[PDB]
């Protein structure tokens, strides 16, 4: 009802605590009754919630579902996020995103269990299902020229690497510039925008997808042989939330280092992790599409390859396929 988020929050709040259903009624100032509906329709939708008598509730865990009321208490704590907002159902985070940061200057991000209509690179489109993934979109406001976004993405990919990484018993590697496989399945996309002028840099705009608790037979049947999911390398059960604190605990580790170190301090770093070494890669550039073999990330982020013909390129970005 109107007060389901705010007793999903209080019982959040006081784990690992008891919560009376009095103490329930007197802080939301509604009758006993009402607090019992409240619970009784929480636990409809998934929760699991141990009601046990004069003591009180206990949230125990949550479905695979997004709840203001809990990642309020994530923004509530957060040294970088202002407030962030929870959907259901929406078209796209980052379309949402690029209109809520207009005439502001706050830090924010977007969730929603579903994207009707998700967006890659080039336009492309990005399956987005209802409780199977993480799709989200970062705002911040580095006080940057506008020509470091290209260091923004690439500080970014290692801490969604990290996050990714912890929850998976397989190697997790970044997919130069956009991309992180876990083996030959991809498991996340990512993207950075900006609003920018000369004068430096007015927003940028993050969108993450990430793969959480597909099963092979979620997937497509054309591109089941390259993509995977978390859980799909996870023994134990795949928590959202669990998974959604890392994430974003790793973004802001990573945005500081962003903001305090230059590519060179993690460059190797960034090598290490990266699955695009000793292999032939096909790149797209509009018209073209050629082959050729990564060589180096140099110090400023740029990809040196020496291509199927012998020569050479240094490309601040790519549209790689393996
Ligand atoms: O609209 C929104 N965008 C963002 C937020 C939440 S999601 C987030 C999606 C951004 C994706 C950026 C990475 C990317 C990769 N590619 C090529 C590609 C994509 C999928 C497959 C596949 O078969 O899986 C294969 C190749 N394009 N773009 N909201």
């Amino acid at each position: 009802s109107k007060y389901s988020q705010d007793v999903l929050q209080l019982l959040y709040k006081n784990k690992p605590n008891y919560i009376s259903g009095q103490s329930i009624a007197e802080s939301l100032n509604i009758s006993r009754t009402a607090v019992k509906k409240v619970i009784d329709q929480l636990k409809l939708e998934g929760c699991k919630i141990d009601s046990v008598n004069h003591k009180g509730h206990l949230l125990q865990q949550l479905p695979d579902i997004w709840y203001q009321g809990i990642i309020d208490q994530y923004t509530k704590s957060s040294a970088l996020f202002d407030f962030s907002e929870v959907y259901d159902s929406i078209d796209s985070t980052q379309l949402a995103a690029k209109k809520s940061l207009v005439g502001n200057q706050s830090s924010f991000f977007i969730l929603s269990d579903e994207q009707t209509k998700g967006r890659g690179r080039f336009n492309r489109h990005w399956s987005s299902s209802k409780g199977q993934g993480l799709w989200m979109s970062v705002v911040l406001r580095p006080n940057v020229a506008f020509s470091m976004i290209s260091k923004f993405n690439l500080f970014i990919a290692l801490g969604i690497r990290d996050a990714i990484q912890h929850f998976s018993q397989d190697e997790v590697k970044v997919k130069w510039p956009n991309d992180i496989y876990i083996d030959n399945g991809k498991v996340c996309g990512f993207l950075t925008e900006m609003v920018a002028n000369n004068d430096g840099i007015e927003a940028i705009i993050c969108g993450i997808g990430i793969n959480l608790t597909q099963q092979l037979e979620n997937f497509d049947e054309s591109i089941r042989h390259r993509a995977t999911s978390i859980q799909l390398h996870d023994k134990n059960k795949l928590d959202r939330y669990q998974f959604l604190e890392r994430l974003l605990q790793e973004i802001e580790k990573r945005y500081n280092q962003f903001l305090t170190l230059p590519f060179s301090e993690i460059r190797e770093e960034y090598n290490a992790a990266s699955n695009i070494w000793n292999r032939t890669l096909l790149f797209t550039e509009n018209d073209k599409q050629f082959k050729g073999q990564a060589i180096d990330l140099d110090y400023d982020g740029y990809l040196i390859v020496r291509d199927e013909a012998g020569e050479s390129h240094r490309l601040i970005s790519a549209d790689i396929d393996f």
